[PDB]
């Protein structure tokens, strides 16, 4: 039935500081995908954070099931190879793999080296750009199974046609029968979205549909 339930939700990072979320609420269904926009410092990672159990509510109520693959707005990459990375411990299958690393035209970056997916990286020899460490990071939350992704600002250093592509193939199709949470402001990704959380300062800016705030327009 829903996936991911906030109810009047405030929460605090610091007894007695300022809220960092205000009377928050959203449902999401299984299989649907949220977008969770909003300046910087409005609250978006810290709503992952209470997903994930780091942030308790001070007020309201959570229902979420089940195990969680989080993406940080923080690439990162451990020493170890490309193929290794992005498993990083969970079992191998080849087709998974490959449809990840196409979903994330990593392809095209692995199939420019000798060693292909047994480049190595993080340990001196390759320095990756921001946006290659980006797509290694989003490819690795990707391909763990889950019931529930949580995608913290995940194009950091794409341009913007190759973020439009890498939603579209990885978020939307590869992604489509999966419970998502993708934090990000682009306009198509709020218009593709089922539901949108526009975030203000802890506050709920706006919640509903593309189609519910284009009708509200003048
Ligand atoms: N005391 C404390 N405050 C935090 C912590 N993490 C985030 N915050 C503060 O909580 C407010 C919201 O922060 P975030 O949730 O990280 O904001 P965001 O929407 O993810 O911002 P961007 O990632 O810059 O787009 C901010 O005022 C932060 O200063 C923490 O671990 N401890
Ligand atoms: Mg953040």
């Amino acid at each position: 039935t829903t996936e991911v339930v906030m109810e009047n939700v405030t929460a605090f990072w610091e007894e007695g500081g300022t809220p960092v979320l205000k009377d928050i609420n959203f449902k999401i269904e299984r299989g649907q995908l949220l977008a969770v926009a909003g300046s910087t410092g409005a609250g978006k990672t810290s709503l992952l954070m209470m997903i994930m159990g780091e942030l308790e509510p001070s007020e309201g109520k959570i229902k979420h099931s089940g195990r969680i693959s989080f993406c940080s707005q923080f690439s990162w990459i451990m020493p170890g190879t490309i193929k290794e990375n992005i498993i990083f411990g969970v079992s191998y299958d080849e087709y998974r793999y490959r449809s990840v690393i196409k979903a994330c035209q990593l392809e095209e970056d692995i199939s420019k080296f000798a060693e292909k997916d047994n480049i190595v990286l993080g340990e001196g020899g390759i320095t990756l750009s921001g946006g290659q460490r980006a797509r290694i990071s989003l490819a690795r939350a990707v391909y763990k199974d889950a019931d529930l992704y949580l995608l913290d600002s995940p194009f950091g250093y794409l341009d913007v046609l190759t973020e439009k592509e890498i939603f579209e193939s990885c978020v939307c199709k590869l992604m489509a029968n999966k419970t998502r949470i993708l934090v990000t402001s682009k306009m198509e990704h709020l218009k593709k979205a089922d539901k949108i959380l526009i975030l203000h300062e802890g506050s709920s800016y706006f919640y509903g549909t593309f189609s519910e705030l284009q009708n509200l327009q003048p």
